[PDB]
């Protein structure tokens, strides 16, 4: 007996980081439930949404339309990949800043319309007079990080990428406080389902669990 | 001058970036340009001089081109930590066992490809899983399994991807492999191509790995 179908929209690079096990929680708690997850960009999750393609949408991008309302779940830090022969690696321990990797081959990533993580990065960079001048952009994460791997330059990377272990790859932290990358869920512009609700309170559980400190007025109730 | 490489995706996951990192530390002067293709555009770009040598999974056939088997990867079964099929990890699991299960196949782009592959050897044994779902790519398969819908079959090598609660089981059927080929056209007089095979041949032979004949 399926009371209701939840489908849920959401970015790829997410995958990597809670998403399963928060869906697989979600599933195991609501048995009465079909959870259905579908792969798109933030934008295609907004049309999704308005005309209930999907029910919930996780996404990356602040991209405002009236019929659609959405809250910051976390800001996830941004990494460094690198070849571990690279000097930077020397400061795996430590961290490193954007002006740090003004003189480097920089591998971008998704190939996909803009905007999109590779824009998002570009971005951090001008908001401080940074220009890297050696930018080369790649299909998606895998051939950024397989690339890194084979010697061809450094990568910038969601940390939960560290889920990719290869060879001879390590992974840096990046200390500038706005090397960050957001993850969003984005509704309807109306009152949540009970559903989508209990989906919120499975996010809330999985956070407190990770020991994330919970901003005033975070995922409403009711 | 410089080198064009063709090589499929799933070979990031293995020995393939070690190896050109090998290659270029010992010629840095050489620059090497990396492509990402599928083994049919691999064979008619060798044919065109578009690229050097194309590193493949499918068993092709060319009177241009000469193909050598590298080695056989074998097969894997990802699974949910608390999959019943995981409590044969140790032991590992046969074909047979997998085929009321529900199966992530992969990719979604064109036919032949490892979904092709995947499906041809549960064929092979006469065996026709009911629960088939294609999807995109290799991580969204493994996405979906640590969520708690499907298995999906992958290269050993897939290995390094460790998702929470994704856990991945032997194949013990002989069969269950996926080749890994050089390509090059009918070709000698190349030191560099020759160089690509002996660092191979190091990097293999550092892992245990036999060698291909030369």
């Amino acid at each position: 007996s399926v009371e209701k179908t939840i489908r849920i929209g959401f970015v790829g690079s997410l995958l990597f980081g809670l998403l399963p096990r928060i869906i697989h929680l979600y599933r195991q708690a609501h048995p009465n439930l079909r959870i259905e997850l579908y792969e798109m960009g933030t934008k295609a999750q907004t049309e999704a949404l308005k005309e209930g393609r999907i029910d919930a949408g996780f996404g990356r991008l602040k991209i405002s339309d009236p019929a659609i309302k959405r809250t910051l779940l976390r800001n996830e830090r941004l990494m460094v990949a690198v070849h571990a022969s690279h000097p930077l690696n020397q400061m795996k321990d430590k961290g490193v800043h954007l002006n740090d990797l003004i003189d480097e081959k920089i591998l971008l990533y998704p190939s996909s319309p803009k905007p999109n993580f590779s824009t998002h990065v570009m971005n951090i960079f001008s908001d401080h007079g940074l220009e890297p001048t050696k930018i080369n952009e790649v299909r998606e994460v895998q051939l950024a990080l397989g690339l890194v791997a084979a010697g061809e330059g450094i990568s910038l990377v969601p940390a939960s990428t560290q889920s990719i272990q290869l060879f001879n790859l390590s992974y840096v932290p990046l200390l500038d406080p706005d090397a960050i990358t957001p993850i969003y869920i984005a509704v309807r512009n109306m009152e949540e389902s009970t559903y989508i609700y209990s989906l919120y309170e499975t996010i809330r559980q999985i956070y407190a669990y990770e020991g994330f400190t919970e901003p005033p007025n975070w995922l409403e109730h009711h």
